[PDB]
């Protein structure tokens, strides 16, 4: 993969569908990976990873239908200094853009949600979740989302974390089933993107409605 420092072969975007959740990180001594998702039907859609250097020079990788792409530090993209990255999709005769991500790629780590046991218990009128920190990922911003069978996802903040274990306080609803998920973001100044959501924490109702 070489980043092509030319005008992209399509017009600029002028849509409800499109690419989103761009995550870029280093994966080895000299290789990097960007990952994203696409909202909407994927038929005939292709993706381009865009990059602008601080000098204003910009380039693109053509990814085809893939939603993930790897490149080395010889691809023309600076990794030691800050760059700006985003995804453009050619879909149904129109260009669509993701939000940008501004980061120093060399210090950007692939952060992951809790992967394994998530302990859940009651603390006063809240739920407390606790998990062991993913290896070599100490230091994180952590968010949760929660829902009930009827309600949609509502997002929340767990606060910053700095230890071998991490925790979160969440709303407790005794009379309905609850589902929670957790995601983690790298701390620091180099730039960060949210990890994927963890597997669910499922908390059945302790006082479900009863006949009288």
């Amino acid at each position: 993969s070489e980043c092509c420092f030319q005008d992209p072969p399509y017009p600029d975007a002028d849509s409800a569908s499109g690419p989103r959740d761009l995550r870029c990180y280093r994966i080895s001594s000299d290789r990097y990976e960007c990952s994203w998702q696409y909202e909407g039907p994927t038929a005939g859609v292709s993706h381009f990873l865009r990059c602008c250097l601080s000098s204003g020079r910009c380039c693109y990788f053509a990814a085809g239908s893939a939603t993930r792409l790897q490149f080395s530090d010889q691809a023309g993209v600076s990794v030691l200094y800050t760059v700006t990255l985003w995804v453009e999709s050619w879909a149904r005769n129109q260009t669509e853009k993701s939000p940008e991500v501004t980061l120093q790629l060399y210090n950007s780590v692939k952060y992951e949600p809790p992967l394994g046991d998530i302990k859940v218990s009651k603390l006063a009128g809240q739920l407390r979740m606790e998990w062991e920190t993913p290896d070599n990922q100490v230091g994180a911003e952590v968010q949760f989302r929660h829902r009930t069978p009827s309600s949609p996802w509502k997002l929340g903040d767990c606060g910053p974390q700095d230890d071998d274990t991490e925790s979160c306080l969440c709303p407790l609803e005794m009379n309905v089933a609850q589902e929670f998920q957790l995601r983690r973001r790298q701390l620091g100044s180099q730039g960060s993107s949210w990890s994927k959501w963890s597997s669910p924490v499922c908390v059945p109702p302790e006082n479900p409605p009863q006949p009288h």
